[PDB]
């Protein structure tokens, strides 16, 4: 009886002295913000709790080469722009494919891009850009490529981590004020600081190759760190070569997950209407009928926080 008070009281001190998400029960309902940046998959948006990536915060998306992290990052960029936001892409990797970015939603013409000479220049440019107040999102591709000036100039080893720590310390205050989201893409170094500064960390992986005959990959994302909603939630969704995340595919999956879409036979049905026989026909139905996809989306968001 008097214990529940003491705990609630303790949770409150922790909340006051360290911040809103400093302690959570894993069954807690998410703290719904005004605006977020959707990720392209409703499943991933739900796994994040707040319906997308938070604003004004450091975000890490990591995984193996071609795991899908950059695609997740580019959808964040597409969605941020679709809401009238400006985007930046700090590129020390030189891997970006704008044609891919166009197809999945990015306004590449509008995309600010910078190919910095050094690790510090990359982070400093990001900082100037953030402190402007004008950006909604900045992507850093990538953490590993942020090589320090001294290394590049040929002039001990360990200051790459000290560079990030110094940068993140200064950057984090700028992000909160501006409301800009910073996505750091990272591989499986210098991320030891990023691990603690990031409000969300996402572990992206290829789980299974999709197929017509012999197209894409089923992708799995675990939210290993989340200061905005209970962490350790995971999601799956499809990334189709040349197209990106199958938005419609995630609506079906979360559709059946939520009982809004019934899978009577190979047929997926919705509201008495039939969507298609098998997944691909249902997926295809929802892209041709954007109105019903929005209907299904609205219902899924309604039935949860999002």
């Amino acid at each position: 009886p008097d214990r529940e008070k003491a705990l609630e009281l303790a949770v409150a001190q922790i909340e006051k002295s360290y911040g809103k998400g400093s302690v959570m029960r894993l069954g807690d309902e998410a703290r719904q913000p005004i605006s977020v940046i959707p990720t392209g998959s409703i499943a991933l948006d739900v796994a994040l709790g707040i319906g997308g990536l938070p604003r004004g915060r450091v975000i890490e998306i990591y995984g193996p080469e071609s795991s899908g992290k950059t695609t997740v990052a580019l959808h964040a960029v597409a969605n941020a722009q679709a809401a009238g936001g400006v985007a930046a892409f700090i590129d020390a990797e030189h891997a970006l494919d704008p044609d891919y970015a166009k197809k999945l939603g990015v306004d590449t013409d509008s995309l600010l891009v910078s190919q910095p000479d050094t690790g510090e220049q990359a982070l400093e440019i990001a900082d100037m850009l953030i402190r402007s107040g004008a950006l909604d999102i900045v992507v850093i591709d990538s953490v590993a490529a942020l090589v320090p000036r001294a290394e590049l100039e040929g002039e001990h080893v360990g200051l790459q981590a000290r560079l990030m720590s110094q940068a993140l310390r200064k950057m984090t205050g700028a992000l909160n004020n501006s409301g800009t989201t910073a996505i750091f893409i990272n591989q499986l170094t210098g991320g030891k600081a990023l691990k603690f500064y990031a409000s969300v960390r996402m572990d992206v992986r290829r789980v299974e190759t999709l197929k017509d005959g012999t197209v894409g990959n089923r992708t799995r994302v675990k939210v290993v760190k989340n200061k905005c909603s209970p962490p350790f939630k995971q999601a799956e969704f499809d990334i189709l070569y040349g197209k990106g995340i199958s938005r419609e595919g995630s609506l079906i999956d979360m559709g059946v997950d939520q009982g809004l879409i019934r899978k009577s036979g190979a047929w997926f049905t919705y509201e008495g209407e039939q969507l298609g026989q098998g997944k691909e026909n249902a997926r295809n139905f929802l892209v041709e009928n954007a109105d019903v996809a929005d209907e299904i989306e609205k219902k899924i968001k309604e039935k949860l926080g999002i």
